[PDB]
């Protein structure tokens, strides 16, 4: 975190990376990808 995490958004906030499985680090979860199995994950961190 270079800048200071906000509140945590969902995947509204898109385009970080998007998983099949979930995210551990470095990404933070932000809603579903895969239709649901997958992981909207941002590369980052946020909170």
């Amino acid at each position: 975190q270079p800048f200071i995490p906000r509140p945590i958004d969902t995947c509204r906030l898109r385009n970080g990376i998007c998983f099949p499985g979930i995210c551990r680090r470095p990404y933070y979860w932000i809603g579903t990808c895969n239709n649901g199995i997958g992981s909207c994950c941002a590369r980052g961190w946020r909170s």
